[PDB]
């Protein structure tokens, strides 16, 4: 019989768990699909890669705006796909040899359930891969999986999410997109920059109704002038009609396009473990119960982001991986000095046209929290940039508590959003105020971040 | 003869100093070139404006690397120039009435100069503009003035600096550029992106020998391949030969090109004021002497910016104007509440191909300060930005003191250098330690600012 000291499933951040410290144990990291979890092969890392191809293919489109003329000539879609996913296929087969070919660890193939605890209290793990093995401690990453509404299970039309549409063999002539959220808004810009009309069919009223209000506003009012935005219009079902896919719409007006897309949201993958038997709560989501220290209800076993966090992102996953790989040594005894995850302020970034990056709380949140607010919206304009790009619609909305000047969540759309929210992230996370950032440091001028200046300067303080 | 409560020489930042507070006094100003100083009319706002047109004209050139095809098609040089200077011609004569006619002030013309103090100790100021008036306090902005070596008085060939080469009627077919002193080599990229061979002729050894050593190195060793870089070889004399100008070199290398450029450096403007009579020392440079509080040697009179400071930039000029506009009221008595400028770290940004941004001290300087250092080189590469863009040549130099994990100057070159040094600028200003900044906050994954991540992570701590 085989038995390890520590086990892992997903390796989004689960490959970061293996460190020194242990260095002399038996470890298994049974990964089911490509080593890297959801991070490198399907989720965060593989995205944002096509984005630069799209950004060049968009700057050529907008070249006329800057006294420049440029032609698309030809689109090397095969070369773009091989440049993106020809980079992460051998590297994927690299973090796997880390824990297969190399000694004190051994990894197997897909499937990793849970089994009844042994009489001596150890954790049982089951592969449907003709094998069963127990261990002492097992941490679960198991990434996340995109979710398709029943409209696809009533037909069988070929569907694509973030998992596969980046490796589609051909560039469509006309594309359908459904979903208003994180996973769906990137491909709209990414593809439309490469010469395809996309047809957005959401389930609410507009795109991404779970972000900033005064950012949803001016993202709707630029997405309308590029993509076909159908509002509610709940897709009732689909029926293929030869070539060209046609979905049936809530108001009868059936919509047609070449290729399909879905990705309305994600769900964690804790259910597939049947942890109900091993005394672990999963709670419908797949989220798997944890706490501050990512500690579940069973001993020695833990979980990480996506599968468990309240943010399905890799930075929170890395902090949770930090506390996981650290807490298997500072035993569950001392709830102090056991090191807890940072589940305060986190940034989210959706790279579309234009980019968007948010952090902290929105106006609705702080108004529901009872504080009086000094919100400002700085136009990507009055800076010495703005006019250099003829940027008319880019904005950075910054929220701060009055009296003291405590910034509480920024929301920026326009050129350079992620590398502009980062000063605001730094100020947010560790006891920085607002004026401090404003007139306590130089802003190079005419550097891009100058917006923050007029974003912070004009506040109450 | 007249006497005012406040006088000014130049309104580069002089339009911002008179900022309420007084609101009910008599104020006089003196403009020689154009109301608005060098920022709005010649310096910061321009130069960097054409840069985005050039950067689009460079992304088209590099599109081939990313499975993209794009054409140079057309350069709308007249439309670019009118798009640039259609912003600073009416606004210059708009922000000027802001501080000249309305609502209780009077400003005069021509170059002004100090005159002998009156018997009651008041400052006399002389405009060659027929009229003369004195005052009680006078601030000197006088920006900075471009400097041409004697190399031009031995020829008479048409020469261009930052003042005018952006408003040249046509775009040359082959261009020569001289000057390596002040951070001038922006126009090299700006023009070469628009289809003209530029010929750099320095006076030292390489381009801009007053920057970081291991950055001058890897910037010269890409500028050699993109632009025609002629090393040292002091031109001295010149002789124009029709359209294409040919300079005669001491070593025989006659250089040829259509249009010329002259950006070897700038010098402060204290000499032309003959302020020597009104008791203010004009040091060797021609500069205006001040100190922490921007306090010169005569009372009530002050100076700010490049005309007096040791930094020829507009952000430091605006901070010095910030302290100035307040210190004209808090008399020299309380030197503790007379408030001082922040003259530690200052950021510089040179917008070329690619951009570059520096802050604090370089490695040589910090070695001259006696600290043992934990320098890191991030390489701008294995991060997800360079991983998606095949970014090979961008770099980030981070300097830090050992033991505690301090910091002594960041230096970043690449696509996004100005808007990435700003988190590092904020970290510099207020005692954040490398350890704190690294994993004490979230950094968006996958996103450009991840470059800072492994720049801080891969350290002694």
């Amino acid at each position: 019989m085989e038995h390890y000291d520590l086990a892992i499933i997903g390796t989004g951040s689960g490959n970061s768990i293996v460190d020194d410290r242990y260095a002399g144990k038996k470890v298994a990291i049974c990964e089911q699909g490509t080593f890297g979890g959801t991070c490198l092969n399907v989720g965060c890392i593989p995205t944002k890669m096509f984005v630069y191809a799209a950004e060049v293919a968009h700057s050529v489109r907008t070249s006329a705006r800057y006294g420049v003329d440029a032609h698309i000539d030809k689109v090397r879609w095969p070369d773009i796909v091989e440049r993106v996913f020809g980079r992460i296929d051998p590297i994927a087969a690299g973090g796997e040899d880390y824990r297969r070919s190399d000694p004190n660890i051994t990894v197997y193939s897909s499937h990793t359930r849970f089994g009844p605890k042994t009489d001596d209290g150890r954790y049982t793990l089951r592969t449907e891969s003709g094998e069963e093995f127990t261990s002492d401690q097992v941490v679960i990453a198991a990434g996340s999986r995109t979710y398709i509404p029943p409209a696809v299970v009533d037909c069988g039309v070929k569907y694509h999410t973030s998992d596969d549409i980046m490796r589609i063999p051909e560039l469509p002539t006309d594309l359908v997109i459904i979903g208003g959220g994180f996973v769906s808004a990137e491909f709209a810009h990414v593809f439309s920059a490469l010469g395809v009309h996309v047809t957005i069919v959401v389930r609410g009223d507009g795109l991404l109704t779970h972000c900033d209000e005064t950012i949803c506003h001016r993202f709707n009012e630029i997405a309308a002038t590029k993509w076909d935005i159908r509002t509610h219009e709940n897709v009732i079902g689909s029926h293929q009609d030869g070539d060209r896919i046609v979905l049936e719409l809530d108001d009868g007006k059936t919509v047609a396009a070449d290729t399909l897309l879905v990705a309305t949201g994600r769900v964690p993958n804790g259910d597939l473990l049947d942890a109900e038997l091993a005394g672990v709560e999963v709670d419908e989501d797949g989220r798997v119960i944890v706490d501050q220290y990512q500690r579940t209800t069973a001993r020695g076993v833990f979980a990480l982001g996506d599968v468990s966090s309240d943010y399905q992102l890799k930075h929170v996953a890395n902090h949770e991986a930090r506390v996981v790989k650290e807490n298997l040594l500072r035993d569950w005894d001392d709830t102090a000095s056991l090191v807890a995850s940072d589940h305060r302020f986190v940034p989210s970034a959706v790279f579309t046209d234009p980019q968007v990056a948010t952090v902290g709380l929105t106006e609705a949140e702080a108004r529901a929290a009872g504080h009086d607010i000094v919100v400002k919206v700085q136009n990507y304009g009055d800076t010495a940039y703005g006019w250099a790009m003829e940027d008319t619609t880019g904005i950075a909305k910054l929220i701060g508590e009055r009296g003291t000047g405590k910034l509480l969540g920024a929301h920026i759309l326009g050129h350079q959003a992620s590398s502009i929210i980062q000063p605001l992230i730094q100020a947010m996370s560790l006891g920085q105020t607002a004026q401090e950032i404003a007139r306590g440091q130089y802003w190079i001028h005419p550097a891009l971040p100058e917006v923050i200046e007029n974003a912070l300067l004009g506040l109450q303080e």
